[PDB]
RNA sequence: GAGACUUGGGCAAUGUGACUGCUGAUCAGCAGUCACAUUGCCCAAGUCUCUU
RNA sequence: GAGACUUGGGCAAUGUGACUGCUGAUCAGCAGUCACAUUGCCCAAGUCUCUU
């Protein structure tokens, strides 16, 4: 899986004010994989969790 | 070689636990220096007025 | 000399400004290093099947 970290502007562009200090990441699949769409994460602080 | 099992070897992926340094951001607490401002003590110094 | 006026300078208490350094906390992040797990691939032979 290809994970793309979402910077601050896209965070509150797609999510609420909670995405200010709490990071958001994305999940991206190849077309060969069943999913051809992206998956987004819960706005939350540390990337590890 | 393949199908499967037995053991071993090779590679890879991903995750987990621990350690040593390295910086980042924010916040509190402390010291020192320099400068400006207020008025006064204030003498120097020139000008000017009075006058010495 | 008195006074006006100005430059020269320290001193006086007091005010504010700018800079560096010092200890202390939290969070995040980096580069290393060891230890364990699963998954997948490959190969070897043990066993047999299939095929050259």
């Amino acid at each position: 899986p290809w994970f793309h970290v979402l910077q601050e502007d896209e965070r509150d562009r797609i999510f609420g004010v909670s995405a200010k200090g709490k990071h958001v990441i994305s999940i991206n699949m190849p077309v060969n994989c069943m999913l051809r769409d992206t998956i987004y994460s819960d706005p939350m602080d540390n990337v590890k969790t």
